[PDB]
C-alpha cells in the first residue's frame, strides 16, 4: 500500500500508529459510496461477527445479516442447535425485525428480563398468533415481579401490514407514543417489529441475502477431529459460508483441514486462520481456501500476547497479508484488535477484504449473552474468550490438558446507555468507512484500497482530537 | 537472531518492545515440546529460582527442583545452613512433596502460621512418625489460637502407599473433601504428601535430578574474600552447580574468580555474572565459565538504572550476549526482568540458553519469606535486594562503607488469591514456553532459537490483548 | 393489673416504658408452658399476622396457621382471591410445609425468584406430579437467566412418605447435603416439604385447625359499603374469624357494622377495632363483638400520631382496654407497636387475649411482597401501610377524596441474613413468651395475666442489657 515520502518505521505498526492522509475527492457524500465487499461472502457491510459464543448468536445473526454483514456461528456447537439457529435466521423478514414474542401466561420478571434481548425497547404480547399488547421499561416498573403479563397494563401500539414503505411507517410512528410497531401479516398474524430507526436504516443499508434470498449466515469449525465430515454437515444445515478457526493457522493440521475441505468441494467460500505472515497467507491460499484471517494476538480477549510473546500488531500484518494474497488472487479478513470505527477504516485501507469486530459487539442488545448491571447501574456485558475452542486438541487426560490450557478471559464490556443496540455500533462503524471513503475519495472498497495513503504518527500523534 | 525486513531500531529493545512472528508449525501440541536445557545444568524446564535470600530457600529449592528446574542458594550463607539444605532436598520424594509435618504438641497459632508455608493447603498431625491427622483454614479457625493442635478436631485423611500410579491417587481424590493425600511408606511411617493437581503434574514435568537421582541443587558465592575455599566447601557440601554473582561481572576481581574456581577442576557447571556485553561475555568465557548470567539493571529488586544511570535493555543485551557465548560455545542465563511468561519466552527465544525468575517468585507460597497481609486482606509477601551480598567489598569502616552502600530496596509482591503457589507460576511459565514453541513450530528449545522470528513493536503495540 | 408499690406515673406507658419483676415459679422449662389463647380464636401460639396487604397472604397464612397462630386476610380484597387463598390453606398438610413447585418448563430466573418464596432455601422441580429434582442458590448461579429449568443441573433429593415421624426424616436429614426432604403421597405424587428445622418444630408447635382439622384463617372486612352482605360472604368463603377494621373504631359506622354481623349470627368470633379507651371497649362488646382490637396510633405503618396526635401508647391502652373486657366478659387483641419479642410478652402481660405482629412479619420470606435488594445486598422488603382500606369512605369525587387521603406509607424491613424466614421470627417471639412465663411462674396465658407485676422503668433503665 502507498505510504508517504520518508515513512519507513523498523517496527510493525498497529492501528495506533497509522493514519490516513486524504486525497482529492470526487464523493460528494457518505451514502455516495457503497460498502459491498469484494470478498465472495456476499456482505454489503464491511463487518463481520466473530465466532465466539459469547458474541454469536442467532438475535446477533439475524441483525447483522438484515443490515448487510455476515455472522459466523461459533465452532464446537452441537449441529442441532446450528440447525435451529439457521433456519431461525433463514426465516426472517428482509426488511422487519422479529420482536420480543411474549406469551399471555409469561411472569413479570421474563417480560422485564427479555425486554433487553433487542434493541427496540418494547416486547410485544402476542395471542393465539395475533398482537394484543406491548409492554417496556415503564409500565413493567413497580408491579410484582411475577404478576402474569395479561396485567402488566398493556399498551397500545401502531398496527400497519408487512409491505408498506419504511416513509409511510416512519410518519407513523412521527408522534407515536412507542417507537416501534407491529408489522402485521395479511391473515392478521404478527409477522415483526420495525422502528422508527429501523425504517431509517431500512433504505440506507441493503440487506445481504444468498441466491435464494434468505440473510446470509456462517459457521465456525475446528481442526481437532473429523474436519471434513464437519464441514460437510455444516454445509448441508444451510450454512452459506464456513470458517475453519484456530489459534495458530500456519499448522499442519490447518493445512490438512483446508485441504480436506477444498477437496469436498462444498462450493461455499473458503475461510481460514489465523496467518499473520505472508507465507501463511500463501500455504492457505494454496491448501484450497480463497479468505484467510488475519491476525492472533491483537483480539481484545487474546491473551498469547502476554503469556507467550507471539503475535503481530494488526495494521502491518494485515496490510503484508493482503499483498500476499491479493498477488495470489486471495482475500483477507482482518480479525481481532478492532474497538474503534477506525480500526475498521484502517483494516479496509490496509487490503483487507474485510474486517472482524469480535468482542466490541458484545457489548450490545443483541449479543448472546446475560445483560448484567454493575454497582453504579450502568449496563454491560461479560465478553468470554474462546480459548480451548480455538486451540488443537478420561479424567486425568481431560484435566491434565485443562490444566496447560489458557484460562477462559473474561472482560466487562459496557453498554451504551443510549445507543446500546448493535445497531447503532454498525451505524457508527459505517458512518467512519463512509467518511474515509469519502476523505480519500473513494467511490468502493478497491478503490479504498487503491487510493489510499498512510502516514506514519508517533504516540502523541493519537492524542490529536477529541477522545 | 533472525529479525523482520526492515527492522533496524536505533535503541536497545526490552521484552515490551519485541514479539515473535509465529511460523509454519508441525509441533501438533504444547505436550510435543521438551523444556530441557542444553547449558548442562540439567533443568527440564527453563526456569531458575534466583539467588536471592527471599526467593531461594529450602521449600523452593525442592519443590522446583521437583518441577525439573534448579535453584541457586543465595550468597553469603552459613556454610552450616547450606549443607542442612543440601542434605534436606536430596532426601527428597521425586514425586511427592514434603507436607507441613506437625506435631501434636504444636500451638494452633503455629499451625495456621505454618499452613500457608506449602500450597498444599492442608497441613499433617503426625505422632510417632505416623500420620494421625489433619487440618486446614476451616477446622483451625475460631478455636483459641493458643489451644493444642490435638484438639483441633484432626480431620480424616486419603492414605495412599508410595509407589501407586499418579491415576491411582488421582481418581482416588475425585471426591475426596480434602484435596491432598498421605504417601506412607511400607511401614506405616508417613513419607509425603501429595495432591490432585500434584498427581496431575508428576506426569507432564520430568524432576530434574543428578546423576544419583536426587534433587538438583544450586549455590552462590560473592567475589569478595577467598572464592577458591568457598566454591570448594560449597562443592563438598554437595551443591551440583556453582553461581558466582555480582553486581558488575566484568571486573577483573571476577576475572580472577572463576579463573580460582575453574584452576580448581571441581567439575561442576560454572556460571558468572552479570554482563550486558559481547565483551564482558567474552572475558567470562576465556576465564573459565561454562554459563554466563546477563542483565544488570532489569531485575525487579534492581536499582542501579535510577541511581547511576548504568544497564540496558534486557532483550537486546540477552541476544548479543548469546550470540557471543554460542561463538564461543559458551551458555547464556537471561537475569532480571521477568514478570510475565512472555518475557521467558523471549528470553529463550534471544538465545539464551535458561531464564532465572527472580522476584516473581517471592510472591509465592513457598519462597522463604514471612507471608504476610495487606489491610484488603489480599496475601503477599515482601520481596528484597540483595545489595551488599551482589557488591564487592570495626565500626568505622563498616557504617563508612554502609553511607555509600545501595539500601535494601522493598517490594509487595502479591499472591493469586487462588493460584498462589509456586506450582501454578510454573504451570503458567511453561505454558506460555511451550505455546511459544508451537507457534514458532519448534520441537525443543534449540529449534526455538534457530527458528524464530522477531518483529519490532511500538508503545501501542503492546496495548494489544488482553493484559 | 398488679404494680410495684409507688408506681403510678403521670403519664400512659409504652412497652419500653414497663418491665416484668419475675416471681416464684414452679415452671421447670419453657416447654412446661402452653400458648394457647382462650379468646376462642383457637390459635395456639399468642402471634396473629396483621391484615395488611404487605404481611397477610396465602403462604404466610398457611404458615402461621400451621405454627399454631391465626392470619387475618386483608381487607378490600377481591372475595375470589379471598376463595382461592382459604381453599388453598385448608388443603395443607398440618405437619409438612408445602414447597416452591417448579415445573420442567420454567426459566432459570424464575426459579430464582421463586427459591425466596419460602424459608426451605430449595424449590423442587416436579413432571407430571412426580418430584424429578431439587434447586437452590449454589446450581442456579452462574447458568444463563433464560435457560430451562430441566437444564440446571437438577440436585438429588432425600424421599420420604408422608406419615414418617419427624423423627426419622430428622435423622435421615442429619447428614443430607440438602437441608428439606420431599414428602410424597402414597400413590407417589408429591405432597410437600419437610425440613429440618421443620422436622424440629413439627413437635414443638400445635398447628391451629378448625373443627375439621384444617389450618384456621381470618379475613377482614371495613365499614364502608354493605358489611353485613361482605361478611355474609365472607363466612361462606369459609374464612373461621371474621375482623372489622377501620382506623377510628369508636364511630358509629362500627357500631352499626358489628350489630348487623351480630344479627347475622354466622357463628364466628367477632373482632372489632380500633379502640384504645375502655369506654370503646363497651360500646363494642355490647354492639356485639366478642374480641376487641386495641391500638390506634403505635402501628410501624400508622401515621395518624404526627399527622393528628391522635393515639394512646400502647401499654396503657392495652391493659386498661383488657380489664374493662374482662369485666364485660370480653377478650383483647392488642395491634401495633410490636418490634421486639418483649413487645408481644408485655402485650399479654397487661391483659390482652392475644397480640397482632404487623409490618415485623412483612421482613420475612413469606410476606406476600417482592424481595428486592438494597446496595450492600442486605435483603429486605417494604412494608406498605393499608391507609384508605382502614378509612371510612367520578374521578372529581375519587380525587378530592385522596386529595385529603393520608398516604400509603413504606418502610423498609430488613431481613435476617440467616433466620429470615418467619418460621424463626416466630421461634423467638415464641421463645420470649414462654421465657416470660417462666419468670412470672405461669403455667398458662391467663395464669400469665393473673400472676405477672409490672414496674415502671425511665430511658436508663432500658439501655441495661445486651440490645
Ligand atoms: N418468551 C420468549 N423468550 C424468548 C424470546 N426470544 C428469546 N427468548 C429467550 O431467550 C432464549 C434464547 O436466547 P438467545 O440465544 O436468543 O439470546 C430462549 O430459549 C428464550 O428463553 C421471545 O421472543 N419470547
Ligand atoms: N488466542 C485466543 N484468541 C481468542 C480467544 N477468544 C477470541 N480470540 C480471537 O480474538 C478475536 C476477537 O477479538 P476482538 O476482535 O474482539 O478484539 C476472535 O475472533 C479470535 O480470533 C481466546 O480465548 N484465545
Ligand atoms: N513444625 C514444623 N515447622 C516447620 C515445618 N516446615 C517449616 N517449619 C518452620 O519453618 C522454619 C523454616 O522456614 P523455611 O526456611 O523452610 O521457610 C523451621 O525452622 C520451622 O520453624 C514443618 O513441617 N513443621
Ligand atoms: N543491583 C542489584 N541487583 C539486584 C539486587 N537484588 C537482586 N538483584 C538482581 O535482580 C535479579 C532478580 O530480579 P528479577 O528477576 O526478580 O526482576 C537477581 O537475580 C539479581 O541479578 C540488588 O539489591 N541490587
Ligand atoms: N411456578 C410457581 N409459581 C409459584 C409458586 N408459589 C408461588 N408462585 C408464584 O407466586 C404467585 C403468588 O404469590 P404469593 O401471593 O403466593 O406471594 C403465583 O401466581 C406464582 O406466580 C410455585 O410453587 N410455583
Ligand atoms: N392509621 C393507619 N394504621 C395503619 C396503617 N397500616 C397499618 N395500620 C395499623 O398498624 C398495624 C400494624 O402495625 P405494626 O403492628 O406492624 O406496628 C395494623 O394492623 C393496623 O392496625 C395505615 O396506613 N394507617
Amino acid at each position: 500500500v502507498r505510504f508517504l515520502d520518508g515513512h519507513t518505521p523498523a517496527y510493525d505498526l498497529t492501528y495506533n500508529d497509522v493514519f490516513v492522509v486524504p486525497g482529492r475527492s470526487d464523493v460528494a457524500s457518505r451514502f455516495d459510496v457503497d460498502l459491498s465487499t469484494v470478498d465472495g461472502s456476499g456482505t454489503t457491510i464491511p463487518v463481520v461477527v466473530a465466532n465466539m459464543t459469547a458474541v454469536a448468536g442467532r438475535r446477533m445473526a439475524e441483525t447483522v445479516a438484515r443490515r448487510g454483514g455476515i455472522v459466523v456461528l461459533p465452532q464446537d456447537l452441537p449441529i442441532t442447535a446450528v440447525s435451529e439457529t439457521v433456519d431461525f435466521v433463514k426465516s426472517r423478514d428482509l426488511v422487519v425485525d422479529t420482536p420480543v414474542t411474549l406469551s399471555p401466561e409469561d411472569s413479570v420478571s421474563d417480560a422485564n428480563a427479555l425486554l433487553h434481548k433487542r434493541a427496540h425497547g418494547a416486547a410485544v404480547v402476542v395471542f393465539e398468533g395475533r398482537p394484543i399488547g406491548l409492554v417496556t421499561e415503564a409500565n413493567c416498573a413497580g408491579v410484582d415481579r411475577f404478576a402474569r403479563v395479561r396485567d402488566i397494563a398493556l399498551s397500545d401500539f401502531v398496527t400497519a401490514p408487512v409491505g408498506t414503505d419504511p416513509r409511510e411507517v416512519f410518519d407513523l410512528l412521527e408522534h407515536a407514543p412507542i417507537d416501534v410497531a407491529v408489522m402485521t401479516a395479511p391473515d392478521g398474524t404478527l409477522a415483526g417489529v420495525l422502528t422508527r430507526t429501523g425504517a431509517i436504516r431500512a433504505g440506507i443499508y441493503t440487506p445481504a441475502v444468498d441466491a435464494k434470498g434468505r440473510l446470509r449466515i456462517a459457521a465456525a469449525v475446528g481442526i481437532n477431529g473429523d474436519v471434513g465430515a464437519k464441514a460437510q454437515a455444516l454445509a448441508e444445515a444451510g450454512a452459506d459460508l464456513l470458517v475453519i478457526d484456530t489459534a495458530h493457522g500456519h499448522q499442519a493440521k490447518m493445512l490438512d483441514a483446508i485441504k480436506a475441505v477444498a477437496s469436498l468441494d462444498l462450493g461455499l467460500p473458503l475461510v481460514a486462520g489465523n496467518v499473520v505472515s505472508a507465507e501463511g497467507t500463501r500455504d492457505l491460499i494454496e491448501a484450497g481456501a480463497s479468505i484467510v484471517k488475519v491476525g492472533v494476538g491483537p483480539g481484545a480477549m487474546c491473551t498469547t500476547r502476554m503469556m507467550t510473546g507471539v503475535g503481530r500488531p494488526q495494521f502491518s500484518a494485515v496490510v503484508e497479508c493482503a499483498a500476499a494474497a491479493r498477488q495470489l488472487g486471495g482475500h483477507v479478513w482482518a480479525d481481532g484488535g478492532v474497538r474503534h470505527p477506525r480500526d475498521v477504516a484502517l483494516a479496509l485501507a490496509a487490503g483487507a477484504s474485510n474486517v472482524m469486530i469480535g468482542s466490541w459487539f458484545a457489548g450490545t442488545y443483541e449479543s448472546p449473552g446475560d445483560l448484567l448491571f454493575d454497582r453504579d447501574d450502568r449496563p454491560y456485558k461479560e465478553s468470554y474468550g474462546m480459548a480451548s475452542k480455538r486451540a488443537v486438541a478420561s479424567s486425568f487426560d481431560r484435566a491434565r490438558k485443562g490444566l496447560f490450557e489458557e484460562g477462559i478471559s473474561t472482560s466487562r464490556m459496557s453498554l451504551d446507555p443510549a445507543r446500546g443496540g448493535v445497531e447503532d455500533l454498525l451505524d457508527h462503524i459505517t458512518s467512519g468507512v463512509r467518511s474515509t471513503c469519502t476523505y480519500v475519495g473513494a467511490a468502493n472498497l478497491p478503490e479504498l484500497h487503491e487510493k489510499v495513503v498512510l502516514g506514519v504518527q508517533s504516540a502523541a500523534g493519537f492524542a490529536e482530537g477529541h477522545p
